[PDB]
């Protein structure tokens, strides 16, 4: 499956993908990756304000993946996440935007020419950074209350949680994204396997 990753932000984004690695994307640049069928536990996310050396080692302000350019694992919150698993049950792809690990940059995650009623574009473009509750603010973004407060109410460790005032901050601004760990019904999208995708940072309206 092809994922076309485009930076439409006026600032530089260091794209990250597991699988895929990572690439510096100046404003307007694209990174195209191809991923094997059956790829699961996958994400794509933006990183802001990275400083890497010639060996590709350093630090990003948001979404840092163990101090390297080409990610071999997940990143540090706050980071807006495109999550997916391909060719799963009934050969369906399942994909979502998640804010459970916070928000750093606005995003569209969409199938190319999508087939099926739930095979459609997902967008989170509200000014979440600007509107972020002060208690949720972090360098470069807005953390989910689970990251900040670390209690069962927000983190759902026991499996018995629900929407909160803080999760609703996210959900009311980006209704199609996961806002807390058990936000499953109104947030998982599906396409037939074989579908290709785009991820756009700072998408136009």
């Amino acid at each position: 499956a092809t994922f076309t990753i485009r930076n439409n932000c006026p600032y530089t984004i260091w794209a990250a993908a597991v699988p895929g690695g990572g690439r510096r994307l100046n404003s307007g640049q694209t990174w195209t990756i191809n991923v094997a069928p059956g790829t699961a536990g996958a994400r794509i996310w933006p990183r802001t304000n990275c400083n890497f050396d010639g060996a590709g080692r350093g630090r990003c302000q948001t979404g840092d993946c163990n101090g390297v350019l080409e990610c071999k694992g997940y990143g540090q919150p706050p980071n807006t996440l495109a999550e997916y698993a391909l060719n799963q049950f009934q050969n369906l792809d399942f994909f979502d935007i998640s804010l459970v690990d916070g928000f750093n940059v606005p995003m569209e995650f969409s199938p190319v020419s999508g087939s099926g009623d739930k095979c459609r574009a997902i967008r989170c473009t509200a000014d979440i950074n600007g509107q972020c509750p002060n208690e949720l603010r972090a360098p470069g973004g807005c953390n989910n209350p689970c990251t900040v407060f670390k209690t069962d109410k927000y983190c759902c460790n026991s499996g018995s949680c629900g929407p909160t005032t803080y999760s609703r901050f996210f959900k009311e601004r980006c209704w199609d994204a996961y806002s807390y760990p058990k936000d499953d019904p109104t947030s998982t999208f599906t396409c037939p396997s074989g579908t290709n995708y785009r991820v756009i940072f700072c998408p136009p309206g």
